């Protein structure tokens, strides 16, 4: 699925997390469109061999299991292919847990590059929540 900007919003708040750790709505579609432009099937494979999965490109290094990540975690309990479908419900609970784990958003990198200090609201801008 290829979602439009407010179409996750609405779908993003619905499953909680506007406001999650403090991080505002626009800061979570800002990454989801800098991860993925929104396409909750994009896959980019790492330098290290692990891979990222769907619509905020979870990295099966620490995180879930596509069986080709030698000695890599899955901390969120889900075979990465879960991350690609057109329901974000496994993405926005595994993300719940990264946000979680004391690095904050900071852990997507293109969030702490394009997203981190800038005007996020404006990603959220004409949206019915
Ligand atoms: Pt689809
Ligand atoms: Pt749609
Ligand atoms: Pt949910
Ligand atoms: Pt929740
Ligand atoms: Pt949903
Ligand atoms: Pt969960
Ligand atoms: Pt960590
Ligand atoms: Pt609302």
């Amino acid at each position: 699925k290829v979602f439009g900007r407010c179409e996750l919003a609405a779908a993003m708040k619905r499953h909680g997390l506007d406001n999650y750790r403090g991080y505002s709505l626009g800061n979570w579609v800002c990454a989801a469109k800098f991860e993925s432009n929104f396409n909750t099937q994009a896959t980019n494979r790492n330098t290290d061999g692990s891979t990222d999965y769907g619509i905020l490109q979870i990295n099966s290094r620490w995180w879930c299991n596509d069986g080709r990540t030698p000695g890599s975690r899955n901390l969120c309990n889900i075979p990465c292919s879960a991350l690609l479908s057109s329901d974000i419900t496994a993405s926005v609970n595994c993300a719940k847990k990264i946000v979680s784990d004391g690095n904050g958003m900071n852990a997507w990198v293109a969030w702490r590059n394009r997203c981190k200090g800038t005007d996020v609201q404006a990603w959220i801008r004409g949206c019915r929540l």
